[PDB]
């Protein structure tokens, strides 16, 4: 049972929801959390979706070691890297690092495997864990010191083909968030301050948490250019015979995704899981009080529902009350609850409640599969749309710096015309830190959206005064 | 690039050649760690999906617990020298060092003690896929013994021993499948001796394999009946239906990337790898008989058509349309990699509406009409799969000598065979037999020699009454499988 109100104390709400749903268990090593099956099975679904998709692009999976030697890693962040120094009581000759990211592990093998134009495109992915000693406050899913991710890394003959892939991947991240988790996101380009300094252009998919006004990078996909190619000597021979540097990409997305889905659709009763990723779509609860028939129809219903590929549990555990079950599967966010007592049995009917609105329906045995399929689409589409609206009511389109803090104090992002000059962003981060401080924080660029509004002729940068270039989305962030 | 070392003559170099030249493994600067490229990784994905679908059917659920465990928690209760310790992040010293997981009992079991309070919480059945780090003292081998390796580990808790034991055996059966049905590697189910079992458990069942080229047995996977000692240690108790506090009955089980190695070694030959059709990335490689004399479109058009037609029958296909290599170059390339079937399509073939199919395991050739390709290739794949298994099974049973007396031991070892012997199962004798076989192996060493128990097989050959222990001379309980091992 959940008692903190999503709209009052958000961080306590979140903790209760992830704990009492049995998604997360607390752990003694700071920044690390145990992922219990209810949370893990959802990761399995997004993992499979993404994995299948990238496979259709010819990306292949691999596994590179979790250790990188010191001199390889330290060749061109630093404070977050975890170092192994001993085995038993014996010190290693040279300390070794646990993978924070894999560029320095993968790229020397690339330099080696890539020799001609015939060896391209090389497209590889891996699913693994990563360790970073995050200095910021940890949060289950969103920011953990060990997290699970995929990282994709690719090499191409031309910038054209690599950029095409950057976008294809970005679009798969939209789909992971938008089609699987029903979380709206905004495609965009990172400002030169926020991008991966190893690359030429970083693209992003960005999300928003209404309850605390924080934007959050949902995933990332980089046009690396050739900088890593010169650094690692990844070059090939073209059609002619001239040696050329490859054009690279990398891209990653994490268990952070689960966190965002939980915050987006969660309510005061706990989780709400979208049907496309719910391990249990429909839970069937037999009502039993004061004394056998019914258990038999329940089983028939499951088998019916499974021909529709509907994922179904029967909670027929006799050591729990029906009301306990109601509450349990509610807090866990099961999309549909199908009840069945004596009175229903004779009617040939079933009482079904949907988790997102609490609405109830009486539905005859014969109408279940198509009606539940109907209802499940509605829940999914409906969670997305209520979140898309929340997202858009959360962004304020604006023209001057004096608009900012009021918008930030309403826990909103702002969309603003900016000249995209280095200094401004840092000045904006600091002045906003200072105004937040004294109010007793900082606002950064989240992205430059692909979907640009029109920019009239003499429109000015909302902060410098210089002439604006494009519309940039700003806010407080994770 | 061909395989040059002969499998039977220069086994070690053969192994290194086959895994490298086939593009399965790339070498790496940290010892005992290896890169796994797609060609090997894909196989790990196949066995992982298989095993995973099966345990889910049994009510096991997946989870992810942290790779870190505190020193206090790991050291709660000769494993100690293998643990990797993190002492610093960036330039900053930790308050205490932290261990990278070598196995997950000391991370999972305190959580089990929390979650389990009542009979209604039972059974609890979890699994996790993850990597494990152990600073192995022995010489590293790609797949078979690595300092980082991938595995699943399963850990379950039950109200009764009976239900735990049942699970231990259902799991063990899934390990047999993993090897026999997926990788086509024969294995023997058995019970470890007192000396070889997990010391944390009451009984350890195992699935054992045999590598003929070096005569050494190798443990393939493991499944333990843990009893109640861990529940006692970690305080995993539940109130039963009458409110009495009972200890839970536990199991754990694991299988690793080792299994890919066992598969490579079992089916490989002098040309290189042979991959069973059930787990090969590519089952059929289509090779167009082109030189860069031309590309008129006629032959590739048809290769595309065929790919599609086979792809509809769930056959995994690749066209090697690379313009700078001869067909013969390409035959060898895909042989080294172990693609079970090679489809040849040349102008002659195009002229007749046929294609020529060659199977990697025997080299036999088949002329097949386009229309008959899908069903005929499926048939050939079942045949390949079955035949790889049958041949390995016979090499396994030809590698075991049933014996009666200790005098028969060293001759049986020198022929690179295992031995199956009546054994009293007293624990001092296992140690004594290890020592004696070590000393005798050194002495007849011309230039790991110890013979140990591998398992007491579930499949027991007959035991005529009054049979004596091959070593002690006391009455012999059962037959025990022994050998040199990894
Ligand atoms: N500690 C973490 N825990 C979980 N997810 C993370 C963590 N750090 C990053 N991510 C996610 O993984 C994606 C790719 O990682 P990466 O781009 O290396 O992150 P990053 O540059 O360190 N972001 P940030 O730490 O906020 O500056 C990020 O865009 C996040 O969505
Ligand atoms: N270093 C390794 N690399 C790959 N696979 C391994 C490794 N160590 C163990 N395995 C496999 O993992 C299975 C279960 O692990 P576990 O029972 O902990 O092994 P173990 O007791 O360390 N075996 P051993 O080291 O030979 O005494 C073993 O039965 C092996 O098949
Ligand atoms: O986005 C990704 C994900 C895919 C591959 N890597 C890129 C960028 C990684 C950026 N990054 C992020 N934190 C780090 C921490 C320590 C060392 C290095 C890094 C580091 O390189
Ligand atoms: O068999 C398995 C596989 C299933 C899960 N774990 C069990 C027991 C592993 C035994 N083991 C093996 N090497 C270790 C090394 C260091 C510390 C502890 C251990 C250790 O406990
Ligand atoms: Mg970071
Ligand atoms: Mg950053
Ligand atoms: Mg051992």
């Amino acid at each position: 049972m959940v008692t903190a109100k999503k709209d009052e104390n958000f961080s306590e709400w979140y903790t209760q929801a992830i704990v009492r749903s049995e998604m997360i268990e607390y752990y003694d090593i700071s920044g690390c959390y145990i992922m219990r099956p209810w949370a893990f099975h959802i990761w399995e679904k997004v993992q499979r979706f993404f994995d299948d998709e990238i496979k259709k692009m010819g990306v292949e999976n691999s596994y590179f070691p979790m250790f990188v030697s010191r001199h390889k890693l330290e060749k061109e962040f630093s404070p977050e890297v975890a170092w192994v120094t001993h085995y038993g009581d014996s010190p290693l000759p040279e300390k070794i690092a646990i993978r924070p990211t894999s560029e320095t592990i993968m790229y020397p093998a690339y330099a080696k495997w890539i020799r001609s134009h015939r060896d391209l495109p090389l497209k590889l992915n891996q699913w693994c864990s990563v360790v970073r000693w995050e200095f910021k406050q940890p949060t289950p899913f969103l920011r953990t010191r060990e997290f699970l991710w995929q990282e994709g890394h690719t090499a191409h003959a031309t910038e054209e083909e690599a950029w095409e892939l950057v976008l294809d991947i970005l679009e798969l991240y939209r789909r992971w968030y938008e089609e699987c988790l029903a979380v709206p996101v905004i495609k965009g380009e990172k400002s030169e301050g926020e991008k991966f300094a190893g690359g030429k252009k970083t693209t992003t998919v960005e999300a928003f948490i209404p309850e605390n006004g924080r934007g959050i990078q949902a995933a990332t996909s980089h046009l690396l250019g050739t900088n890593f190619a010169k650094m690692f000597e990844i070059e090939f021979e073209d059609e002619e015979g001239h040696k050329r540097l490859v054009h690279q990409t990398s891209w990653g997305c994490t268990t952070r995704s689960l966190g965002v889905m939980i915050m987006t659709h969660g309510d005061d009763k706990g989780l709400v899981i979208p049907p496309r990723v719910a391990s249990v779509q429909v839970v069937i609860i037999p009502i039993l009080f004061k004394d056998g028939e019914i258990l038999g129809k329940c089983r028939e219903l499951k088998t019916m529902l499974e021909k529709a590929d509907i994922r179904v549990r029967i909670d027929d555990r006799s050591n729990y009350t029906p009301g306990w079950k109601y509450n349990h599967w509610e807090v866990k966010g099961v999309p549909l609850r199908l009840e069945l007592g004596p009175k229903d049995l004779a009617k040939g009917t079933a009482r079904v409640v949907r988790r997102d609105t609490g609405e109830a329906y009486q539905i005859s045995w014969a109408d279940l599969a198509p009606k539940l399929l109907e209802l499940m689409e509605g829940i999914q589409r409906s969670l997305f749309e209520k979140a898309k609206a929340r997202l858009h009511e959360g962004i304020e389109k604006i023209s001057t710096f004096d608009e900012v803090m009021p918008a930030l104090n309403r826990k909103h992002l702002v969309l603003a015309p900016w000249c995209e000059d280095p200094e401004s962003e840092e000045q904006i981060k600091k002045e906003t830190q200072k105004l937040s401080e004294i109010q007793a924080g900082a606002m950064k660029t989240l992205c430059i959206p692909f979907d640009q509004p029109p920019m009239p002729e003499g429109t000015k940068c909302f902060y410098t005064g210089k002439p604006a270039k494009r519309w940039t989305l700003w806010g407080r962030s994770y």
